[PDB]
């Protein structure tokens, strides 16, 4: 027996069971796992979301799990609702009116629908001379999707993750109740939802902090053959000054294994063939099995004196560093071209047929005290003698910029590294080898007693999720699940309560 508001969605053709609808909502970016839903909802408004979730809340014995598909960038089925209902979030942004992205009158924040993609949040913000302060490396992800994880990039050391740059949200709980939440209003829901893995409700609107939009980014790469010098410099560039930070707007880093060195440097799209020859000769001279590169930017505007001020500011910061003499490499681009840089890698890989392939990505947070051990056992150990396809990203984060009361789990140390090994299974049937190598890396960290946290991964065992949050923080997560999704129907693909 269906409620009238739920039956109206099927009448209006918003609730589909056809093979085309279910097939599209059954695969994700990871391209490793698949799960067909029973139905797909294409909501035209937030009232359609209220109708589905209230039906779920009031119907006794309701058997359908519900997932909120952003862009399906999930790696291991986190956006699937096996034999359930997948919400096609993008349908909320179909009409020309009402607008889904509103920059505030005062220009201090930006209101964006949960379904909206960060690239559109950027374009709408830039039209009003503003931009969010904390980003992901890839802009074709949804506001609600990244906020359900953390949302990290080279800006998070100073501005914190995307979850630390949200003023307020509109959420529809598992009870079908539309609640506006912040630190001052319904704080418990606001904190549970940020990094909440879609467990407590759907974010329909997020109010994102903005800053005056820079016009350009001075973009640098610094080369090292010594991991200790590389990691020490990343920490210097990202350390809090004796609340204040250094001038860098973005700090990331990358690891290049010797075996494929020339090809990998040439594939960054940053280095010229002359730059490549020099770094390859440097590696041979130092007899390095690994090469490290700091990637950093300095944001600046259209002011007449800006270019010279940046040259001086950059010359000053570089003098404090310990990269191999003469191995500083500069580029200067428009701010939006820098932010949207990964979209170019997508275009080039898609035409080669190397984008829509399995992505057995390994993403983790490694405490600073164990990063050199990780480098020895992984970059200089396990990954040696292998053909790597995908970037190996390493960069420090400041725990002070993360709110531990939110759902997102991080290591206890003040400084911890985001470690992103973006393996693409390009070779014929290389998937099984990559999945085993990820199990080996994790086993190496477990045996060495490294207290890491995974990021973007879903655990399949209860004991793993309990260790992921930590026992006390886990009990708190359960408290919020009981309050907001007692029926355990939301985002079943996380495998926390399903
Ligand atoms: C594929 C990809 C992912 C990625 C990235 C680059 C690429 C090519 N770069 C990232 C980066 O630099 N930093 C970062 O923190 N994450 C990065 N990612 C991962 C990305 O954040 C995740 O894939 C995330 O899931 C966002 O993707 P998407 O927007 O496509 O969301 P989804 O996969 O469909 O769903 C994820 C889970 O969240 C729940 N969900 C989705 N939308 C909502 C809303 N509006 N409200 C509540 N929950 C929501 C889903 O149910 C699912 O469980
Ligand atoms: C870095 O990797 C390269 C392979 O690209 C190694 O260079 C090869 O080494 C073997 C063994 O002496 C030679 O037979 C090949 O002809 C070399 N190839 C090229 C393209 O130069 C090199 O040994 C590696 N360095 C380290 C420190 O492992
Ligand atoms: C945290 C995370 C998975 C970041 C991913 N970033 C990227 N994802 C995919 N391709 C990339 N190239 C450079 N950076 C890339
Ligand atoms: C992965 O993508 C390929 C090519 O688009 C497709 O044939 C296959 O169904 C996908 N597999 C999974 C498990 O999603
Ligand atoms: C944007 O503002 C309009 C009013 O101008 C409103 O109807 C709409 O709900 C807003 N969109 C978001 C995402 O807040
Ligand atoms: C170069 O480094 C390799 C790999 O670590 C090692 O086998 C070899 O002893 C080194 N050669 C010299 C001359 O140090």
């Amino acid at each position: 027996p269906w409620p009238a508001s739920l039956a109206a969605l099927a009448l209006d053709g918003k609730l589909r069971t056809d093979s085309n609808a279910t097939a599209a909502a059954s695969t994700d970016f990871g391209n490793i796992t698949s799960a067909l839903p029973a139905a797909v909802l294409y909501p035209s408004s937030t009232a359609d979301l209220v109708a589905l979730l209230s039906a779920a809340n009031s119907t006794p014995g309701w058997p359908y799990t519900i997932a909120f598909r952003g862009r399906g960038h999930s790696l291991m089925g986190q956006a699937f609702a096996p034999g359930g209902v997948v919400v096609n979030m993008a349908s909320l942004g179909d009409a020309a009116a009402p607008p889904r992205i509103n920059v505030s009158a005062d220009g201090r924040y930006v209101d964006a629908g949960g379904e909206q993609v960060w690239i559109d949040v950027l374009r709408a913000s830039l039209a009003r001379g503003v931009a969010p302060r904390s980003w992901t490396e890839y802009l074709y992800l949804t506001v609600g999707g990244t906020l359900s994880n953390a949302g990290i990039s080279g800006q998070a050391f100073r501005h914190g993750p995307q979850i630390s740059n949200v003023l307020e949200m509109d959420v529809i709980t598992g009870h079908g109740e539309m609640v506006t939440c912040s630190k001052q209003l319904n704080a418990d829901l606001f904190d549970a939802v940020l990094g909440g893995l879609g467990q407590f409700g759907v974010i329909t609107r997020a109010r994102i902090a903005v800053e005056p939009a820079p016009a350009r980014a001075r973009w640098v790469r610094l080369v090292y053959t010594d991991f200790a010098a590389f990691s020490a410099d990343q920490e210097r560039l990202t350390a809090p000054r004796p609340a204040s930070f250094g001038p860098m707007s973005y700090v990331e880093g990358s690891v290049f294994v010797n075996q494929s060195l020339a090809t990998d440097l040439a594939n960054t799209g940053f280095f010229t063939d002359a730059d490549v020859a020099r770094i390859v000769a440097l590696a041979g001279e130092r007899n390095a099995t690994t090469v490290y590169s700091i990637e950093a930017t300095l944001n600046y505007d259209n002011a007449t004196a800006a270019a010279a001020a940046v040259d001086q500011e950059l010359a000053s910061v570089l003098g404090t560093l310990s990269y191999v003499e003469g191995f500083a490499f500069q580029r200067d681009v428009a701010y939006a071209a820098f932010l949207d840089r990964v979209h170019g890698e997508e275009v080039a890989l898609n035409k080669l047929g190397l984008w829509r392939v399995p992505h057995p990505w390994l993403n983790m947070f490694v405490p600073r005290s164990r990063i050199a051990d990780f480098d020895r056992g992984v970059f200089k150990g396990i990954l040696q003698g292998t053909d790597i396809v995908g970037p190996l990203i390493v960069y420090p984060l400041n725990k002070s910029m993360w709110d531990d009361g939110m759902s997102a789990a991080t290591p206890s140390e003040d400084v911890f590294y985001a470690v992103s090994l973006l393996f693409s299974s390009v070779a014929p049937n290389d998937l099984a080898r990559l999945q085993e190598q990820n199990r080996r890396i994790l086993r190496f960290c477990d045996l060495a007693g490294i207290q890491y946290k995974t990021y973007l991964a879903r655990h399949t065992d209860r004991s793993d999720w309990v260790r992921h949050f930590g026992a006390a923080k886990w009990n708190r997560f359960v408290e919020m699940k009981n309050k907001y999704d007692p029926k355990r129907l939301l985002s079943p693909g996380q495998d926390i309560f399903n």
